[PDB]
């Protein structure tokens, strides 16, 4: 929009956003005490958020409820209502508050990228970094350099392995990326739909929304056919629990379009499904992605201009623009009659219900007004950072050589990965108190340290190889870190390959023949083709480290030195170099179609042989793991469904059994365990998943000899399937829970009785109406 | 669905409901202090009415969640949870209660029917009748005699005159019908949106339901057309009004299907337009009228079965079903998997949300507990049943021989509504304390009264003729009492003409020829074509009484002797008899079409000549009618929206002006002033509307002399009009404002600027799918 000379928004992915929608804004809180809104319904604290909010909006005119349509809400002077910026961010850490150049206020938290967190498979860790992130975004509001809500978390799957945003999920599985989004955003808010609101949270992107660039397939103009089918069961499972579970106040809806409609212009999406049938806050309130409205007109030409554009977005649902779509065109809108000063007024309300429900309007005494930077720093000061990137660190490959010998007394660190600062914290991150280079790491770890580059992360030149392969002789064993960043995957820059890039592996090979003890770093969120490193034998480990955060090269150091065990897992299947070039990324199919190419997409579908699988971990001990009942027998469906379901909103939402077994170390060291419990069945409409994820726990300090009892609750709703209309469906057959991708344990059931839908998926007559 | 032999519902009018949907049921509470359900979270006071439903529906198995689907909820004995009956009746007083015998609770306070009630034009007394209905309804809870919750009130408008059920609604105007709603609503749940829900009202009945039986059309089979555009400016704004501004708890879906779908399965209805466009509460739930939801099986064919019907209701927003579809095929739809156990738990939430609000579960002490058969005589000892009958009754015709001159010291009261008893309540009615025939009326007034029947209401006989004329000319004066009563108009029965019935006009010419003073009473709801009475020069005066209740006849005579003088109008159009030949009545299209033979319906469109009109009324007196400002000037549409809108929710709430007149009382006898206020224009769409109430009032005591400031806010809104897609416009152009069908007061102002939109009206994307 505020491109300077012709831009095309189908090739390009980043939108030119105006100025003001950029404008970081000093936050105050309004005046209850003695402010023209005191004597006002608004500072009445016994009347509902929706009744102050709906007292305060009447107060505007037109022109000042214009002010405040978009993220920069401009306030109005004349009522000392302060100006509010609605876009926070909090990823993994607070990410775009008004952070001062050096002192108080000067850093917060950096905790792994959520792909990593995810792999620890600890759901508390999650609830603890967002309670951790919800106190230092108080701070800062306290402070005036912040809002109450941020623009997190992302939801969405790391559906194809190309997704430049990948990094920023909790990965390809919809079950595991609902449990994350359940964890995080009961931590922002501040429990689950409480008296006072913590932190605002909104689940990104709704929906349909896992491509940036691919093949210049751009987010602001890709159209993606999807099948009911498919959107029930894959694109929406997050966004239902984040909506009628955690009961997120927020939602942003996506760029892209789904079924020929922009998502912010998407009455099905909006109304009919978010609002009408996943229970969506009835204060809860739709901000666009910053541009969306503009693109619903440019280039998606769903609309004909501007106008049009703010018009279909708010009569579909969209209550805030991050832009200047609302700001400068609502006006226009009005005096065309495309909407009423109702309508405009409507995403307002609710915007205000919120803050109003924030404590926003009840002064210094309110609820965590009190948090100051010294709770940034205690909390801080927690290490919760390193804990996290200790537990979120995967062993993808080892042969004993890891832990680290008595014997090596010195190491040589090589690769493009060794040295970095910033590369350590992905994308959507704010300044760090520090930043832990594995380079640092082991210099801290009191090794004698060895450094090389060897190779710079996307080069063709041998120039540096001479100096590594010297420095690695010196040494007793080799630590080579290497992988991609965001010069490789970034939001608005998919890959255009899954292969490791430059010369990284044509260096580790030759580390491989020097009779050394090689260690291979694989960072970064997505994958790379680690196929040559899985067949040397020379390649003695491999690990996978994701985005580990401020304190990454010592969490790295020490799994390596073995002062602490890994016990992570993927939580995304590393496809071979073929995935990427035999169907297109933008193929939303996730059922194999041999006719098109698709070889079905995720640990669900593939029909190839993944290098390293969804849920592969290793540990540095062995474990005994068994049950007591192996056949937990039959379950009547109708039975299932009819019985009293006290303590749950929903039938579907009751344990239909436990998955139980013991876990004994039998091996060498004390160490934490990670189960993935999986479901398979021959129930259901063909074709048929491989699998699917139904629970997942981590069991804490298995000392050698003992042993802990795991127990995942299987729900009902987790074992349902889905039909071609969209309904979640429980079928009746034989279904099997196996634990881990090993099968370790097996415990089979059987549903008897007849099909029972749980979720009557709602029809779309509004998408192709005429 | 209960019929014993075949039965065709598309001409047959009255469903045949199973038993367990006609039983009354021991009304108690539940006891959060040592039930089982005191451990429970459904009798924690810190949660929400809608999380406290939630956790009690969670406790049920589907069985018993199935039996609580239906108006005769049979409760669960396991958690002593009692049985709930939804299916009151409040229409103008207790209705459907479990009446004793004789005794205490042996009846209720029976008002005058609503379209009576409302021609007195005075809105603080629906409200104050609806707080007496409220306090009693709950006297007859408190005693396990009835619900918290009634099927009242009625805003459809009587659009059509040979309707059945017109006596029911405050008449065929939107703006008075909006208002009348308003006031009802509010009254019966104890203020806007309150702490404590009083009694739970139903605005019933949505939408475009204003047949019964018609040429055989009946109300259970008939797929009404209806314009977006006339959906929008006609038939939904009271549902609009009860919705958004009185916040009605609960709304009912009629029988009938509008452009194809019944009320109940229509999600355009109750999801797009009463949830998405209307604010209907968040906790607010859905009944079908008595077996609607079957009707969308037999004989609507919209679903192929009762479970298909019952799946497309529960899916469409129909949260109870009164009626046993729900409680008997509810299992049925989920075992074939029409429905999920979430979708049937939907309804039975919203319905407890409410009974929670209602403090259904707080136990002895909470509010509107303490209420009981004392509080019943002494709300009946105010008489307020008296004072509605005597604001209601219209003046139509009078030449000074009403008041009785203090001369005629004997009176023949002649006529089939002179000796009455339930005539005097229509229909919907309880027992009342006594009834006061017109009859009884003069004998209490002092007069010496000659009673003949003359003829029956209906009749081909000429038998009592003579026994009547006598009585007349053994008397000073005659009045007769006549018109049409439940015999002619009732739920299931419409007219099939608007003409005085049998033999009452023949007899009432015969009696004018005796050259004595002759008064002549109009009753019922339905008006009927008195052209020839209105000619008749030796018919003194002609009154229409409507159904005026418990006291109608103190009140009838008490303004006869001239104990009390008239003030009351019209709220429906007095149609010539062609008017019901030239068009079917099931002809939705208010505008006039000349080539289908449609004159066009209401006092708004009508292009023939009314026999007595919308808003006609006399006095017993004369008012001298003026204002300082004819011209109240120009006004900018986007100027008038662009300002604050402190205390109104919506920008289109605020006054645009007040019409404001003097009213001078230049006659021999005091007396109240009613008025009407109208707007015309030219702004907007063709055709134009001949005029549309956008305000009335009514001025209490005006001695000889005396002068009174009429002020009468005319919003915003009020004065928008309607385009061909069914959103709300302001239009710029010339608006004029009309004191009464005589326009006595005229006040000018322009509307400046361009056409802006007040109310999006969404498309109906679900009815054609
Ligand atoms: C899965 O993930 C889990 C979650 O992350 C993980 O559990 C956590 O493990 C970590 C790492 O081992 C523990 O971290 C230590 O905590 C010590 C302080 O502990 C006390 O306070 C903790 C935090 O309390 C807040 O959050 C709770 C959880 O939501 C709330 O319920 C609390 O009310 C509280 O909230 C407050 O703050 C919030 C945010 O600001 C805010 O929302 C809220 O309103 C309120 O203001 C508690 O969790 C902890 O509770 C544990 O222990 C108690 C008994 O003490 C039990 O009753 C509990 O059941 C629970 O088990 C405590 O109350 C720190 O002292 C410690 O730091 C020191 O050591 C580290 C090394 O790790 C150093 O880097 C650091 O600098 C510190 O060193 C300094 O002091 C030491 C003193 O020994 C000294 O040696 C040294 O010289 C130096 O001076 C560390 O951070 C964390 O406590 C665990 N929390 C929880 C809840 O689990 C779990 O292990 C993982 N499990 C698996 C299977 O992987
Ligand atoms: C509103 O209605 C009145 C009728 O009450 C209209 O009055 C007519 O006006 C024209 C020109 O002003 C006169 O020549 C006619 O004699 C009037 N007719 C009658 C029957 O009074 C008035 O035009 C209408 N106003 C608008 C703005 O439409
Ligand atoms: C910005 O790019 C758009 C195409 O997306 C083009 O229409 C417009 O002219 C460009 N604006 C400027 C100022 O170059
Ligand atoms: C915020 O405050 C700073 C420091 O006083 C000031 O310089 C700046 O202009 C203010 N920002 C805005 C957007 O007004
Ligand atoms: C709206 O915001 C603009 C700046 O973007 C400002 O100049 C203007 O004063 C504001 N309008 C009102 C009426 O407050
Ligand atoms: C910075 O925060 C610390 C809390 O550790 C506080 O002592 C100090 O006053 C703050 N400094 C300023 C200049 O606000
Ligand atoms: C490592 O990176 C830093 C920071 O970018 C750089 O200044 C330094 O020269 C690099 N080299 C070594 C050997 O640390
Ligand atoms: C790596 O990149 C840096 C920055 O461009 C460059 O100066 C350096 O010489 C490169 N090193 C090698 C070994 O190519
Ligand atoms: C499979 O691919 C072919 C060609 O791309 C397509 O026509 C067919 O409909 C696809 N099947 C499905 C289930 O989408
Ligand atoms: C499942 O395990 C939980 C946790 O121990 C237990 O409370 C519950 O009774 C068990 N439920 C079933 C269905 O076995
Ligand atoms: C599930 O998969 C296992 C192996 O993964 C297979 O042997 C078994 O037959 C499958 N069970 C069902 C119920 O599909
Ligand atoms: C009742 O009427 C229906 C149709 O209206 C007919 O199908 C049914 O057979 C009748 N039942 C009995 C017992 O006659
Ligand atoms: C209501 O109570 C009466 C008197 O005890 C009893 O005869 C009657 O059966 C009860 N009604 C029901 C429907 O159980
Ligand atoms: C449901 O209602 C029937 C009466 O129509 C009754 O026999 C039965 O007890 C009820 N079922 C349950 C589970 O309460
Ligand atoms: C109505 O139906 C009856 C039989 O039910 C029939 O005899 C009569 O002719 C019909 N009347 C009209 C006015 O169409
Ligand atoms: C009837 O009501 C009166 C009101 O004063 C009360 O005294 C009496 O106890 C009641 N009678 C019965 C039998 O409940
Ligand atoms: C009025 O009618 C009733 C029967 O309806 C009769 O018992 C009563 O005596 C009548 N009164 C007169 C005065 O005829
Ligand atoms: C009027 O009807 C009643 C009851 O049907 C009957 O007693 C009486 O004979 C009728 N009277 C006349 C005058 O027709
Ligand atoms: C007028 O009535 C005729 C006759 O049925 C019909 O064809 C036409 O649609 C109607 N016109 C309008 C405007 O409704
Ligand atoms: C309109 O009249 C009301 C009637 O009481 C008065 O209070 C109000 O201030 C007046 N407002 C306007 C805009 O004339």
């Amino acid at each position: 929009q505020a491109n300077t000379s012709y831009t095309d928004y189908n090739v390009e992915a980043n939108p030119d956003l105006f100025p003001l929608c950029l404008q970081h804004l000093n936050a105050s809180f309004p005046d209850c005490a003695s402010g023209p809104l005191s004597l006002t319904p608004v500072c009445d604290r016994s009347l509902s958020p929706k009744d102050r909010a709906t007292a305060l909006v009447s107060l505007f005119t037109f022109d000042e409820l214009v002010n405040n349509t978009g993220n920069t809400g401009l306030g109005v002077s004349r009522l000392g209502l302060p100006n509010y910026q609605v876009w926070g961010e909090a990823l993994h850490g607070v990410g775009r508050a008004n952070f001062v150049e050096s002192g108080n206020f000067s850093w917060a938290t950096s905790f792994p990228m959520p792909i990593t967190m995810m792999a620890a498979l600890n759901k508390t860790l999650i609830h603890q970094i967002g309670t951790i992130v919800s106190t230092q975004l108080r701070a800062f509001s306290n402070a005036g350099l912040g809002g109450v809500d941020v623009y997190s978390p992302n939801i969405n799957t790391f559906r194809h392995p190309v997704w430049g945003r990948g990094q920023e999920t909790p990965g390809e599985d919809a079950f595991l990326t609902s449990v994350y989004g359940y964890e995080y955003i009961t931590a922002l808010q501040g429990g689950v739909d409480p008296e006072t609101l913590k932190i605002i949270a909104t689940a990104k992107h709704y929906a349909g929304y896992d491509i940036e660039s691919w093949n210049n397939h751009s987010r602001l103009g890709n159209d993606m056919q999807i099948t009911q089918q498919e959107l029930s069961e894959y694109y929406t499972p997050p966004f239902i629990v984040a909506s009628r579970d955690a009961k997120v106040r927020s939602v942003m809806c996506s760029y892209n379009a789904v079924n020929g409609v922009p998502s912010c212009a998407n009455k099905f999406f909006l109304q009919t499904l978010l609002r009408d049938t996943f229970e969506f806050s009835e204060d809860g309130y739709v901000s666009g992605d910053c541009g969306a409205v503009y693109n619903v007109w440019n280039p998606h030409g769903y609309a004909s201009n501007e106008a049009a554009a703010s018009a279909d977005s708010i009569l579909a649902g969209t209550d805030i623009d991050c832009g200047t779509s609302y700001q400068w065109h609502s006006e226009d809108a009005f005096e065309d009659s495309l909407v009423s000063r109702s309508d405009i007024e409507r995403g307002v309300i609710r915007l205000y219900s919120n803050l109003v429900q924030a404590g926003y309007f009840d002064g210094e005494d309110a609820p965590y007004r009190d948090i100051t930077w010294d709770d940034v720093l205690s909390t801080d000061a927690w290490n919760i950072a390193y804990e996290a990137a200790v537990e979120g660190i995967v062993l993808l490959k080892n042969d004993e050589t890891l832990p680290l010998s008595k014997d090596i007394k010195s190491v040589a660190v090589i690769g493009p990965w060794a040295n970095v600062t910033e590369e350590l914290q992905g994308n959507y991150f704010g300044p760090a108190p520090y930043l832990i280079s594995p380079l640092t790491g082991f210099r801290d770890s009191g090794l004698d340290v060895h450094y090389a580059l060897g190779t710079n992360l996307t080069s063709h030149s041998t120039s540096g190889f001479e100096e590594a392969l010297t420095a690695a002789k010196q040494a007793d064993a080799i630590i080579f870190a290497g992988g991609i960043d965001n010069t490789i995957e970034a939001e608005a820059m998919d890959r255009e390959n899954i292969t490791w890039p430059g010369n990284q592996l044509d260096l580790i090979s030759k580390l491989s023949e020097l009779g050394k003890p090689l260690v291979v770093l694989q960072m970064g969120g997505g994958q790379v083709d680690s196929s040559s490193l899985k067949d040397n034998d020379n390649v003695n480990a491999l690990i996978w480290g994701g985005y580990p955060g401020q304190s990454g090269g010592h969490a790295l150091a020490d799994i390596i030195t073995g002062k602490r065990a890994p016990a992570g897992r993927l939580v995304t299947t590393q496809y071979p170099a073929e995935y990427a070039e035999v169907f297109p990324a933008i193929d939303m199919n996730l059922r194999p179609n041999e006719t098109s190419g698709n070889p079905g997409q995720t640990y669900m579908w593939y029909t190839g042989t993944p290098v390293y699988e969804f849920g592969h971990g290793l540990f540095y001990t062995t474990f005994e793991e068994s049950t007591e009942t192996t056949d937990a027998g039959s379950f009547n469906i109708q039975t299932v469904l009819t019985t009293p379901h006290s303590g749950y909103e929903h039938a579907q939402q009751k344990t239909l059994l436990n998955f139980t077994a013991t876990v004994k170390n039998t091996g060498e060291r004390e160490s934490d365990y990670t189960a993935l419990v999986y479901v398979n069945t021959t129930a259901g409409p063909a074709p048929y998943p491989k699998k699917w994820v139904v629970g997942f726990d981590r069991l804490g300090g298995l000392e050698p000899g003992d042993s802990q009892t795991l127990t995942v609750p299987v729900t009902v709703e987790s074992v349902a399937r889905t039909d071609e209309q969209g309904n979640r469906v429980l079928y009746p057959g034989s279904y099997e829970l196996a634990l881990n991708n090993e099968r370790s344990v097996v415990v089979k059931f059987e549903l008897k009785g007849e099909e029972a839908v749980i979720l009557s998926w709602p029809e779309d007559t509004t998408s192709d109406f005429v």
